């Protein structure tokens, strides 16, 4: 009854770890080092938490050695690894690579060790693998869970943004395309995760560091920022918590309705400037600090871009999604407090 979750060091995994953990499942992460390996089961010490490593998810056959040590014992995967690196200067092989031959890796290691064993992938892909990244403003356009980001590879690499969306897109296009092709001869059924753009507090206090992962950085970056800093108010994204998104990956593998599913995760519009507000109004006694409130936003004017048909996904997850407010609220009082000055 154990769980695999590959890239078990990173913002969203910690969070699905801690619930596996809440839930009494036995857990094997992978992660890039020892070193990292040692760090993370000090944070959790919890017996029944182990790590293999795994240092290139891009690399021949990354996954074998995890299945000819463990394949007996691994029911459940949850495929979490891809690289989420705005700061990419070479896109296929620091984007677009890792995520597409992680993914043929992971399901190759599966189908040649445990096919009969592993009974449920759940793969993270993205909002990013639905939406079109600029039509993220169009109102007149409506995702929905059969909706598909429609880069190709030729117009994949426009910019950093739109590499990571297509390096998404085909990763998920490829997991697809194998159980379609091997739905004979490996059991497991696949459920693909599709957060947009992930906030929450992270798991742990202590990883509350100068820099943050990428998204929850767009938060840090913003709550650090000279008073006099230029904020956009302009329609920016969608968001989900990350709390919700560990739940639903969890949810993933138990819930027999959520077989062969897209589960499309947004919660709410927003501007770098509706960020902002919520740092104004929740610790006025700050104000000035950081960048002022502006009441001015596109979300504020009826503004919020794309619109989003999850009505599906939140049937049948069932549970109530984090409001915007909080999933900003619990986010900046981490770091705040973190800082002593809370
Ligand atoms: N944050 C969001 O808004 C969002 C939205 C939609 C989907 N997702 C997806 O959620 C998953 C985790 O994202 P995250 O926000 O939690 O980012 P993160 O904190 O950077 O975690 C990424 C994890 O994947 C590992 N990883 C990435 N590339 C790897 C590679 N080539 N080889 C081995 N390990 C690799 C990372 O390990 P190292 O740190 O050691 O490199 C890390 O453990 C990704 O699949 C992401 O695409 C995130």
């Amino acid at each position: 009854m154990s769980v695999l979750i590959s890239g078990a060091s990173g913002y969203i995994a910690k969070h699905i770890v801690r619930v596996l953990l809440e839930q009494n499942y036995k857990v094997i992460g992978t992660v890039r080092s020892q070193d990292k390996a040692d760090k993370l089961l000090k944070q959790y010490n919890n017996p029944n938490l182990s790590y293999e490593i795994v240092p290139e998810i891009a690399n021949l056959d990354a996954f074998d050695d995890i299945f000819k040590k463990h394949g007996k014992e691994i029911k459940y995967v949850i495929h979490a690894a891809s690289p989420v690196n705005f700061g990419a200067k070479d896109l296929e092989k620091d984007l677009v690579i890792p995520a597409i031959n992680g993914t043929k890796n992971m399901f190759e290691a599966i189908k040649k060790y445990a096919p009969d064993t592993v009974e449920r992938v759940v793969m993270t892909a993205s909002y990013a693998s639905i939406m079109t990244p600029h039509r993220q403003n169009d109102p007149t356009l409506t995702l929905d869970e059969e909706t598909w980001n429609p880069v190709t590879e030729e117009n994949a690499y426009e910019n950093v943004f739109t590499a990571y969306c297509a390096s998404k897109t085909f990763a998920e296009k490829e997991a697809w395309k194998f159980v379609k092709e091997n739905s004979d001869a490996v059991k497991f059924k696949l459920t693909t995760i599709h957060p947009s753009f992930v906030f929450g507090p992270q798991n742990f206090d202590e990883d509350v560091t100068k820099k943050l992962n990428e998204t929850c950085e767009i938060i840090n970056g913003l709550l650090h920022a000279p008073f006099d800093t230029k904020v956009e108010k302009t329609h920016f994204s969608q968001f989900i918590d990350v709390r919700d998104v560990a739940k639903t990956h969890v949810l993933g593998f138990q819930k027999d309705e959520l077989i062969n599913q897209r589960l499309l995760l947004c919660n709410g519009a927003f501007s770098q400037q509706d960020i902002v507000n919520v740092f104004n109004e929740d610790f006025p006694e700050l104000k000035g600090q950081f960048p002022p409130e502006d009441k001015d936003t596109d979300l504020n004017k009826g503004v919020t871009g794309c619109k989003i048909d999850n009505e599906k996904t939140k049937k049948l997850l069932a549970f109530e999604f984090t409001p915007f407010h909080k999933t900003i609220h619990d986010t900046v009082y981490q770091i705040l407090h973190k800082e002593g000055r809370v």
